């Protein structure tokens, strides 16, 4: 029998944030075993979970977005892995967005449209990686993790893009030496053929000019990644799979980008289960874009992992609201492109739906109390952020402050909207502000609420299943188990 945390391999799966798993995981495990799915469960390294270290640590050492859930590595993984065990499920336990960065608040505003084009030190690249695998001892440590997402997006050089032919001709012979001509050799003169779900075959091809572009463009961060992955492989006793994030730069993946990318790492010795492009997909939104232009580029991303023994992991999974799923046709698009097989990855969503759900109560109620005092503390901490110029400050942040202060004032929104732009991309604070004793105030309040209060628990699991289940369905992983034990069955 095949129960517990296992590396399920190149399959299609939904995988999916736990923020709180004290709160989240009875939900998501029903929809799970309702319609007989393996199911990843995971945080993101470089913002939502930290080492025991840093949740541990007192108020002030880190930056409040660093392990910003409360939960650390070693806590989803256990407690997500021994649910499963308990409910006789097969899961995979993964470490999500495993990233090179300055810092968590860089990470965030990454992906919260905040511009800051900072460059890293060789120090901050050094601490960023031993940062890196003190997260991988962590999950190494419980016994249970399966699989890893490493994000190197902040090392790619968009300056050699630019580079005149004589600059870029120079240096790409100064590092690369003697093995210059063989790497041109691989791409330049060459028809790559792809052929994907729709049956049209794409044509590529590399002139001299754009291997040598791609190859600067590239080469630190397949650098950090090879690193990171001769690590976790000194680390692992057991089978594991990689996912390479791509999806957080600021333009969309180009498909001779993700076949040199692809092919770059396959010759050092690294084939990805999952890749993930930018797409066009945006945090908190609603996809925005043509559904026929997404369906078509989808389509030839798709083809282009496939043939390096890879599907797409689709970032950004969440729309506008815990409601809308992606947007009406999105899910439709994206399966026809990979008849389906494909990873879709949401997390954020299940906290936006508890705070909405807290604030749907009356106020006079404990729970729209306990929204208020979240959106307040917030709202106030934020605030502070931009007067002392904190970490998470920015003239994005500053503006979408002053935005929802003046849609109250005119009367356009209401006092604690949980739908103002601000709070639905900074309230995961709250899960991080800290009383006077050290506590995470508001991650226990809930928490307690949960535990505590019947009708809660009960609102709360029949919500999260639902959402659940709209993910599922919408994108066809039921009965998904198959190929995965398909996988496991090999080894």
């Amino acid at each position: 029998d095949v129960f517990g945390p296992w590396y399920l391999g190149p399959i299609a799966h939904p995988a999916i944030g736990i923020r709180i798993p004290e709160i989240i995981l009875t939900g998501i495990l029903r929809a799970y075993k309702k319609r007989n799915v393996a199911g990843g469960l995971m945080l993101s390294f470089g913002r939502e979970t930290a080492p025991e270290w840093v949740i541990n640590a007192p108020p002030g050492k880190y930056e409040i977005t660093r392990g910003h859930t409360g939960t650390s590595i070693r806590k989803y993984m256990t407690m997500a892995a021994e649910a499963a065990v308990k409910e006789g499920l097969v899961v995979e336990i993964e470490a999500d967005h495993l990233t090179v960065a300055p810092s968590a608040a860089e990470a965030v505003k990454r992906i919260s449209g905040v511009r800051t084009e900072y460059r890293m030190s060789e120090k901050e690249l050094g601490e960023s990686l031993n940062y890196i695998k003190a997260e991988i001892d962590e999950a190494v440590s419980t016994g249970y993790v399966n699989f890893y997402t490493i994000d190197t997006c902040f090392l790619i050089d968009y300056s050699a893009e630019e580079m005149s032919p004589g600059e870029l001709e120079s240096k790409f012979s100064t590092i690369f030496g003697d093995g210059a001509g063989d790497l041109l050799k691989r791409y330049v003169g060459r028809q790559f053929v792809y052929i994907g779900e729709r049956g049209i075959p794409y044509c590529f091809t590399f002139t001299n000019e754009e291997v040598m572009r791609l190859a600067l463009k590239y080469r630190e961060s397949l650098k950090a990644t090879k690193t990171i992955c001769d690590y976790i492989k000194s680390k692992m006793s057991k089978p594991y799979g990689i996912e390479i994030a791509f999806d957080e730069t600021p333009s969309l993946t180009k498909c001779k980008d993700m076949i040199f990318y692809l092919r770059e790492l396959w010759e050092i010795g690294i084939k990805p289960d999952f890749i993930a492009p930018n797409i066009g997909f945006e945090k908190r939104k609603d996809y925005m874009g043509d559904l026929k232009v997404l369906e078509e580029r989808v389509d030839k991303l798709a083809a282009i992992a496939r043939a390096f023994g890879a599907l797409l992991s689709i970032h950004s999974g969440s729309g506008s609201s815990p409601y809308s799923g992606k947007g009406i046709g999105t899910y439709e698009a994206l399966l026809r492109a990979t008849g389906g097989k494909i990873k879709y990855k949401i997390s954020g969503v299940y906290i936006e739906l508890l705070f909405e759900l807290l604030a749907s109560y009356p106020k006079g109620s404990k729970e729209r109390g306990l929204y208020e005092q979240i959106f307040d503390d917030v709202y106030q901490f934020l605030k502070k952020e931009v007067e002392e110029e904190g970490v998470l400050a920015s003239p994005e942040l500053e503006l979408q402050l002053k935005r929802y202060e003046e849609d109250v004032k005119n009367g356009v929104r209401e006092e604690r909207d949980p739908r103002a732009d601000f709070f639905r991309y900074y309230s995961f604070v709250a899960l991080n502000l800290r009383d006077s004793s050290g506590k995470r105030y508001l991650r226990e309040a809930i928490v307690e609420l949960y535990e505590e209060d019947r009708k809660f628990k009960e609102r709360y699991d029949k919500e999260v299943e639902a959402l659940t289940l709209r993910l599922i369905d919408g994108l066809k992983f039921e009965n998904n188990i198959i190929n995965a034990l398909a996988w496991i069955r090999q080894f």
